[PDB]
C-alpha cells in the first residue's frame, strides 16, 4: 500500500524562511555586492543587466508600486517576449506580496481576453512589441487601469515606460540599502498566476504560493537536486519566461546567482556561439534541441568545452538522444526534469550523482510520488505503467475561481493526478512513457508516440519526429510519422516504416504512413501538437 509509495529524501538543509520575494531580495543584495557580477545578458543585444542594476530597479519599482496604491493580493500582469526588463516587474511585485500573471505574448486577443479575465490585474507591464495587441485589449477590459512599457526608453503615444514610471513614483534619492522587503504569510499569499488548461478544459489560472516558490529555491540550490554550477557561472536558457518551465527556472538562477544568458527567439547558430563566448557551463532546453546537440555538425564549428549541465525539460526525451548528448561532449550523463505548471516546478529531477538513461530522475525533496492503475486506480508497484500521481509542498493552491477545475485534479485524498502514463524502477527512478491523451487508439491498442518517436531518432538521417492516430475507419486511428530529416540526407517513406517495423510489435506499427516535413509542430515547451500532425498527415 504505503509500500508502494515512493519519497523524496530530506533536503540536504532546511528550508530557508521568508517569503519568495526575501529570499530574492537576499540573494540579489548579496551579488550586487560583488563586483562585476551579471544577472541578465541578452545574446541578441549583448546589453547586460548587473546584479547591482537589477537590485536597484526591482526595489525602486517597489517602492514605486506602493506609492502608486499598489497593496498586498492586488494582481499585475507581464507581457513580454524574453528580455532583460521581463523580471523587473515580477521580482518587485513578490517583494511587496502583489500577485504576477505572465501572459504569452504570442497569445491571440481572445486568449488575451481569456486569461486576463482570470487574473483580473490593475497593471500591465508589455513590451514594444506586445503594446499593439495590450492596447487593443484594454479598450474591453474595466479592470485594467495602466500600461507600462518595459523597454521602451521613452513613453509611447500616451503610455509609460518603465524608467518613467520609476521616476514619477519614486524619490531619485530613494534610498536601496535601507529598502526592505515585505513579510507576509508565504502558505497563502499566492505568487504567481500561471496559465494551464490542466487536464481538461479551456486555459485556467493556476495558483502558486509564495510557499510553493520557496520550495523550488530549496531545491534548486540543493547540492544534490540543484544545479550543480557555481554562483557566477553563465547558464543559457530558452525557455519561455511565462511559463512555468522559465519562469521557475529562471527566479532560481537569481537565488543562485548565475549569470542568465536568454533569447527570445532560438536562432542556432547565435545559440552556439553564445554557448560558446559567454563560456556557458549550463543550458536549459527541450527535446528537439537535445536532437540538435546529438546530431547537428554545426556543434563542430564552435568551442563548447566549458560546456558540462544540459538540461532538458517539457516532453519526452528519448533514452537514446540523451545518451548521444553525453557521448558527444564526454558527459556522465545529462540533466532532466520533470514537473506541471500546477506542481510549480520539476517534482521529479536527476540527482547528482544518479543517472540512468531514459529516467528524468527521482522525486524531489518535498514530494511523493505514486503511480496508480488506469482501471482499478489502486496503487503499483516498480515497472508497472499508470498514471503519475504526486502529493508536496510545491501543489499549487488551486485553479483562480474555479474550485470545481481544482477538484478534478487533486482528488479527495490529496493526490494530484498529472495525465501522465509512467512507471519507476527497482531504484526509484521515474520513466515517462506519454501524456495519457497522446496514447494513439489502434482498434483496442494504446500506442505511445513518445516511443515510437524515440525509434525514429535512432536514424542517423532523422533529427525530429512527431507521431500521432490518424483517423481510420475499420481500425479507429492508424499511427503515422512526420520526419524532419538532417540536411543533405535521403530517406523514403518505405524505409522509415521498414525501419520501425524491424523493432515494434504489430500494433505498433506506423500504418498511417511517413510525411517529412521541415519542421515539426511543436510548442514553446517541446509540446508536440498532434492535431497539426494530423492535419499535415491527411493533406
Ligand atoms: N521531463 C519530461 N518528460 C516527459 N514529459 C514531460 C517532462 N516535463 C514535462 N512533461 C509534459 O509536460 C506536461 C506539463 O506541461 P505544462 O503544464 O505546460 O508544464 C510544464 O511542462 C512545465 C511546468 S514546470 C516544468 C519543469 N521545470 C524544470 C526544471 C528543470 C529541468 O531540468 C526541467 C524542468 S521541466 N514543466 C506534463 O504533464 C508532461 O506531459
Amino acid at each position: 500500500e504505503d509500500k508502494n509509495i515512493v519519497y523524496g529524501p530530506e533536503p540536504f538543509y532546511p528550508l530557508e524562511d521568508g517569503t519568495a520575494g526575501e529570499q530574492l531580495y537576499k540573494a540579489l543584495k548579496k551579488y550586487a555586492q560583488l563586483p562585476g557580477t551579471i544577472a541578465l545578458t541578452d545574446a541578441h543585444t549583448e546589453e547586460n543587466i548587473s546584479y547591482a542594476e537589477l537590485l536597484e530597479l526591482t526595489c525602486r519599482l517597489a517602492e514605486s508600486l506602493k506609492n502608486y496604491g499598489l497593496k498586498q493580493n492586488n494582481t499585475i500582469a507581464v507581457c513580454s517576449e524574453n528580455n532583460l526588463q521581463f523580471f523587473i516587474p515580477v521580482i518587485a511585485a513578490l517583494y511587496i506580496g502583489v500577485a504576477v500573471a505572465p501572459v504569452n505574448d504570442k497569445y491571440t486577443e481572445r486568449e488575451l481576453i481569456n486569461s486576463l479575465n482570470i487574473s483580473k490585474p490593475t497593471i500591465i507591464f508589455c513590451s514594444k512589441k506586445t503594446l499593439q495587441k495590450i492596447l487593443q485589449v484594454k479598450k474591453k477590459l474595466s479592470y485594467i487601469k495602466k500600461i507600462i512599457i518595459l523597454d521602451s526608453k521613452e513613453d509611447i503615444g500616451g503610455y509609460q515606460c518603465l524608467n518613467n514610471f520609476i521616476s514619477q513614483h519614486s524619490d531619485a534619492n530613494f534610498n536601496v540599502s535601507n529598502f526592505k522587503p515585505n513579510s507576509f504569510d508565504r502558505d497563502e499569499q499566492v505568487a504567481l498566476i500561471m496559465n494551464s488548461s490542466g487536464t481538461t478544459g479551456l486555459p485556467k489560472g493556476v495558483m502558486l504560493t509564495h510557499k510553493n516558490l520557496v520550495v523550488r529555491f530549496s531545491h534548486c540550490r540543493d547540492p544534490i537536486f540543484g544545479n550543480q554550477i557555481i554562483p557566477g557561472t553563465a547558464i543559457l536558457t530558452v525557455i519561455p519566461f511565462h511559463h512555468g518551465f522559465g519562469m521557475f527556472t529562471t527566479l532560481g538562477y537569481f537565488t543562485c546567482g548565475f549569470r542568465i544568458v536568454l533569447m527570445h527567439r532560438f536562432e542556432e547558430e547565435l545559440f552556439l556561439k553564445s554557448l560558446q563566448d559567454y563560456k556557458v557551463q549550463s543550458t536549459l532546453l527541450v527535446p528537439t534541441l537535445m536532437a540538435f546537440f546529438a546530431k547537428s555538425p554545426l556543434v563542430d564549428k564552435y568551442d563548447l568545452s566549458n560546456l558540462k549541465e544540459i538540461a532538458s525539460g517539457g516532453a519526452p526525451l528519448s533514452k537514446e538522444v540523451g545518451e548521444a548528448v553525453a557521448k558527444r561532449f564526454k558527459l556522465p550523463g545529462i540533466r532532466q526534469g520533470y514537473g506541471l505548471t500546477e506542481t510549480t516546478s520539476a517534482i521529479i529531477i536527476t540527482p547528482e550523482g544518479d543517472v540512468k538513461p531514459g529516467s528524468t530522475g527521482k522525486v524531489v525533496p518535498f514530494f511523493s510520488a505514486k503511480v496508480v492503475d488506469l482501471d482499478t486506480g489502486k496503487t503499483l508497484g516498480p515497472n508497472q505503467r499508470g498514471e503519475l500521481c504526486f502529493k508536496g509542498d510545491m501543489i499549487m493552491k488551486g485553479y483562480v475561481n474555479n474550485p470545481e477545475a481544482t477538484k478534478e485534479i487533486i482528488d479527495k485524498d490529496g493526490w494530484l493526478h498529472s495525465g501522465d502514463i509512467g512507471y519507476y524502477d527497482e531504484d526509484g527512478h521515474f520513466f515517462i512513457v506519454d501524456r495519457l491523451k497522446s496514447l494513439i487508439k489502434y482498434k483496442g491498442y494504446q500506442v505511445a508516440p513518445a516511443e515510437l518517436e524515440s525509434i525514429l531518432l535512432q536514424h542517423p538521417s532523422i533529427i525530429d519526429a512527431g507521431v500521432t492516430g490518424i483517423p481510420d475507419e475499420d481500425a479507429g486511428e492508424l499511427p503515422a510519422a512526420c520526419v524532419v530529416l538532417q540536411p543533405g540526407k535521403h530517406l523514403t517513406e518505405k524505409e522509415v516504416i521498414d525501419y520501425v517495423a524491424s523493432q515494434v510489435s504489430s500494433a505498433k506499427r506506423l500504418r498511417g504512413g511517413v510525411r517529412f516535413v521541415d519542421e515539426i509542430p511543436k510548442g514553446s515547451t517541446g509540446k508536440i501538437d498532434r492535431k497539426a500532425l494530423r492535419q499535415i498527415l491527411q493533406k
